[PDB]
C-alpha cells in the first residue's frame, strides 16, 4: 500500500509522464522485446505493428497509476485484462520484468526530470497495481484447474 | 482489494456493528482466549482487566474498516501497532485465527442481522486490513535481523 507522501508524488508527476507518453511506452516496448526476447511469443508478432500491444500495456499502467486512489472503480477493467493474461499464460514472475523495464523507460525518456525519489514512487505504485492483477489471475487460474 | 459492491456493504453495516460494539469486542475477546488459549501469553494477563487489550484489537479492526477507502490516512497508526506486534512476536499465521473469531463474534452478537452476504464482506475487509499489517510487520522483522 502507498503512503500519502508517495501518492502525492504520483499525483504531481503523472502529467509529466503523460506529456511524454508515446515516447515512454514506445521505449518500454522496444526495450522489453530487445532485452527479454523470451516474452515475444506471448504477444501478436504481426510484421508491421508489433509494438502496439506492449505500448498499450505501459499506457494502461500509467492510467491505473493516475487512478491509484480509486482502483475499485477500475477493477472491472483489470478483470477483463486478467482473462487475456491468463489465456496468454502470464505468470506472477513476469511482473518484476515488466516493472523494471517500465521504470527504465521512464528514466530513459524523462532524463533528469525523473529523480530517484520520483522513480522510487513509481516503482511502489507499479507494485500495488501488479499485486491486484496477480491476485485476480491467481484465482482465475485456480478456478480452471480445480 | 475490495470491489465497490463489497465496499458499499461495509459502509451500510459499520453503524450496525458500532451500535453493538462493546458486545462484539467483549465476545471476541472471551471467545479468543477460550478457544485459542495459546495466544494468552502474548497479552498482559493482569487479574481484573485482562480483556481490555483484545477488546481494543477488535475495536480497531472495526475502526479501520470504517476507514477502508482511506487506509493511507491511518498508516501511521498501523505502523505504531506493528512495532508492538513485532515486539510481542505476532506472526502472519495468527491473522486468520483472529479473523475467524471476529467474524464469529459478529454473527454471535448480531444474530439474523448478520447475513451471509454481510459476513462475507466483513471477511474480505478483514483480509485487506490484515494484509497491510502483515506487510509492515514482515519488513520490520527483516530490518531487525539483517
Ligand atoms: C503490470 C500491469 C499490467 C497492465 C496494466 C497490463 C495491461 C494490459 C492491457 C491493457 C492489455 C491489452 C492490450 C490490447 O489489446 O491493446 C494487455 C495485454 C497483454 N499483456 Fe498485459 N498488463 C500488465 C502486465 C503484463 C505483464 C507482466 C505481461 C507479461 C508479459 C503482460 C503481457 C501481456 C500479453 C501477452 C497481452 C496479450 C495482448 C492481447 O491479447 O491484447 N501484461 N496487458
Ligand atoms: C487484524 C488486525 C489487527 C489490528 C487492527 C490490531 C490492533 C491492535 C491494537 C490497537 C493494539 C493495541 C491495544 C492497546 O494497547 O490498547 C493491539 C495490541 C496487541 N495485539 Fe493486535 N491487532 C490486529 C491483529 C492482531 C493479531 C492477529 C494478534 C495476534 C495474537 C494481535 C495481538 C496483539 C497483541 C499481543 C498486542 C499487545 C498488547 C499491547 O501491547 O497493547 N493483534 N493490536
Amino acid at each position: 500500500m502507498l503512503d500519502q507522501q508517495t501518492i502525492n508524488i504520483i499525483k504531481a508527476t503523472v502529467p509529466v509522464l503523460k506529456e511524454h507518453g508515446v515516447t515512454i511506452t514506445t521505449t518500454f516496448a522496444k526495450n522489453l522485446f530487445a532485452k527479454h526476447p523470451e516474452v515475444r511469443p506471448l504477444f501478436d508478432m504481426g510484421r508491421q505493428e508489433s509494438l502496439e500491444q506492449p505500448k498499450a500495456l505501459a499506457m494502461t499502467v500509467l492510467a491505473a497509476a493516475q487512478n491509484i486512489e480509486n482502483l475499485p472503480a477500475i477493477l472491472p477493467a483489470v478483470k477483463k485484462i486478467a482473462v487475456k493474461h491468463c489465456q496468454a499464460g502470464v505468470a506472477a514472475a513476469h511482473y518484476p520484468i515488466v516493472g523494471q523495464e517500465l521504470l527504465g523507460a521512464i528514466k530513459e525518456v524523462l532524463g533528469d526530470a525523473a529523480t530517484d525519489d520520483i522513480l522510487d514512487a513509481w516503482g511502489k505504485a507499479y507494485g500495488v497495481i501488479a499485486d491486484v492483477f496477480i491476485q485476480v489471475e491467481a484465482d482465475l487460474y485456480a478456478q480452471a484447474v480445480e
